[PDB]
C-alpha cells in the first residue's frame, strides 16, 4: 500500500527488563513512521508457537518459545513507506555482532538470544504477524499531521 | 501496597502527533518505575466523560473531552513507590507556564490545553482511572530484576 | 500580540566556543517556540554599548562590552505565547549558581561572566533588542504546522 | 586550504518544520567542524534556480525549486578538514532508504523529496554555493579554541 | 582556593549496576567542572565506617556500610567554583522524593537507600573524603583549555 | 573465557579535554559490557613506549608517545562476549575519515592524531595492555545483575 505499508515490531522481554522500550519507540518516531498499534502483553505459548511456526524443527524452538513467554513483550505496528525493510535496517542484523553501531542491536545488544526486538522480515510476514497479534479494531487510522513533511 | 502503588498516565493526542511517546516513556523507565500496562487507543467520549467526571461543572469540560477523543492516546500504568506523586512531579504543573524546565511540560509544552499528558492526581484517582481504562488481565506482574537496585 | 510575542536570544561567544549552539536551539524548538530569525554575527562595540545601555554606570560594563565583541554570537528571535518570560525560565537565573539544574545555565555554566546566552528580560527589552539587532525583513512568517499541537 | 576547507549546508523547510535545526547543528558541532556562517532565510526562486542549475533537465527540478522556496531554510557554512566529503557522510545517501542509521537521513527521513538537508557535493560546488548564498562579510573568522584538540 | 575548590563524588553500586556512570560523569563534564581524579574501587568496611562516621548513631548506619561495601563504587574528584554546593544541587536532595526533575536523583532514583551517588556536603567533608579515598598523586593538575570559557 | 573476555580502553587527552569521557563510558555501558577497571592517570613516557612498542620504528612513534603523555588519560577495562572486537567496532576505524557515523570516531573526531580513544586490537594485546596499565587488584569482580538480560 506504498506509504500505507505496515510492519510488526515486538520489544522482547530483555528490552522491557533493560528499560529500552521508550528508547526503541523514540527511534521509530523520529524516523517518521506512524504508530498504529501498541500493546504490552504477556504472550501465551499457543500464540508464540504460531508466531515462530516456521522455526518449529530448529533446535532453539522450545527455548525461544519458553523465553518469549517468560516475560512481557511490547507489541507494535508501524506504518510508512518501505517500513518493513527500513525497520529491519534500524534494528540491525539478527546476530548483534554483525549489527553496526547506530542500529538498535549495534548499540544495545551483545548476543543473538538477547537481541531486544523482533521485526517482520517481509511484507508477507507482517500481514500474518499483525493479524496474529492484533485485532483489526486495535489498528488505528489517525490523520498524521507530520506526514506533509515526510512524504511528497 | 507501598512499592506496588500504581498510577495511570495518558499521552494526549498532541504527544502522539508531536512524536513524544518514546520520550515520555523513557523518562519513566529511567526513573525506575515499572511499566505494567500500555496501549494505544482511540478513547470514546463516553469513557472520557467518566474519566473527567470530577470536572463536569467547569466550562472547559466539553472541549477537553472532545479533544481527548480527537485522536489516539497512549494509555499507561506505572508501578513503584510513591509513583502517583512522583509522576505528577516529573510531568509538572498543569499549566506549563508554571512547569519548571526539567519537567515534561516545562520542556515540551506552552499552553494548558496542549500539555501532552495526563497523570492521576491521587491514589484514589489512579484506582478509578486504572479500572476505567484497563481490564485486570491487561496489568502485568513481571519479576523486575532492576528492582533490587531501586528499593531497599 | 499574545502568541505572536517575540524575544531576542543571543548565544554568547562562550556558547559558540563550547559548541552548545545546537543544544540551545534544540531546547527552544522542543519547547515549541517558533524560530523567526537567526544569524551568526560579530557584534560591534557600538551596537553592544547600546544593547547594554541600561548597565552603563555599573563598574563591569567595559569588560562585558569588550567580551561580547570578543567573538561571534548567534542572534535569534523566538515567537510564541509568553515566550519572553518562559525563555528567561528555560535559560535560568543570571548567576548560574542560582540556576537550578534543568535550566540551560543550571546544566552548562558555572560563573555569571560566562553564562552562555542572553535573553530579553521584558517585552519592552525584546522590542528594542529585536529592532536593534535585526531588520524587519529578517524576521520570517512561516506557516507553523506544529502550532495546532501547541496552542488551542 | 586543508583544514580551512568549507562546505555549504542548508536545512530544508522540512527540517525547520519538524524542529530538527538544533539537532542537525549539534551533530556538526560535536564532530568538531567550525561554524563560520549561519542565517535563516526564505530563498527566492531566482536564487534556487541557480542553486539547482546542474539539475535543470531532471523531472524533479520544478517541484524541488517550488519546494525549497515554500518555507524558511537554514543556510550554513562549516569549516574543517575534508568537511565537504565528511558532511556528505554525516548526512547520508540522497535517498534516505539507502542512508544507514547513524546518519542524519538514516535517523530522521523516509523519502527523497523530504530529506531534511542539502550539502555541497564537491569543493567546487561549495565555493559556488557559498558565494551564491552568502556575502563575504557574513563568513566569520574566529579563534577556535577547540581546534588544538581536533587537529594534530 | 575559589575555582580550585574540590568535592568528592561516588557513584554507589546501584549506579554502577544500573549503568549510569557515564551519564553521571557527563552531567559534571557538561556543567564545566574539571575531573581531577577517578577510580573504580571496592570500598572496605573499615574505610566506609570512617566515611560515614558522622552517621554512626543513626539506625541506618549498619545497612548503609554493608551496602556500600556490597559492590564497586566509582570514586571521583571534581574541581571548580563552588563545586561542592553546586554538586549537591545537580545531584538533588538526599531523599529522591524531594529531588526535582532535572537533578540526578530526581531523574533516576526513587528511594533514599538507592539514591545512586554520594557528594561531599561541605568543603570540610570534601577535604576529609578526598584524603580518605585518594592519594595526593591520584589528583591531577592539567591545563584545562575549556576554562577560559567557564570563568571570567 | 567467552563472556569473561576483557579489553583495554583509554580515552586519550583530547577526549578528556573535549569532555567526552562520560559520553564514551555511556556507550559501553548501554551496549551492556561490564566495567571492571577505571582510572584517570597521567601516563609516563616509559609506560607509553612499552604500550606502543609494536610501533617503535614507525615515524610517528616519538610524537605519539609525547602526545599520550601530554595529558591525563582515562584507562579502562571492559568485560563481555567478544568485547575486544566489538569495542573496535563501536570506536570505529583508526582514521576517523573512514569511521561511519554512529561510531565514536565517526561522531566526534576529524583527524587520526586526535581520535579520542585507544582500544586493544586483539585478545593478546588486551592481556598485555591490561597488565601494563593495571595491577590485578584494580580489576574487580562484581555480581552483574544485568547479565541475565544480555547473555543466555
Amino acid at each position: 500500500t506504498g506509504a500505507h505499508e505496515r510492519t510488526f515490531l515486538a520489544v522482547k522481554p530483555d528490552g522491557v527488563q533493560r528499560r529500552l522500550v521508550g528508547e526503541i519507540v523514540r527511534r521509530f518516531e523520529r524516523k517518521g513512521f506512524k504508530l498504529v498499534a501498541l500493546k504490552l502483553v504477556q504472550a501465551s505459548e499457543e500464540l508464540l508457537r504460531e508466531h515462530y511456526a516456521e522455526l518449529r524443527e530448529r533446535p532453539f524452538y522450545g527455548r525461544l518459545v519458553k523465553y518469549m513467554a517468560s516475560g512481557p513483550v511490547v507489541a507494535m505496528v508501524w506504518q510508512g513507506l518501505d517500513v518493513v525493510r527500513t525497520s529491519r535496517a534500524l534494528i540491525g542484523a539478527t546476530n548483534p555482532a554483525d549489527a553496526p553501531p547506530g542500529t538498535i542491536r549495534g548499540d544495545f545488544c551483545i548476543e543473538v538470544g538477547k537481541n531486544l526486538i523482533h521485526g517482520s522480515d517481509s511484507v508477507e510476514s507482517a500481514r500474518r504477524e499483525i493479524a496474529l497479534w492484533f485485532r483489526a479494531d486495535e489498528l488505528l487510522c489517525w490523520e498524521d499531521s507530520a506526514g506533509h513533511w515526510l512524504y511528497e
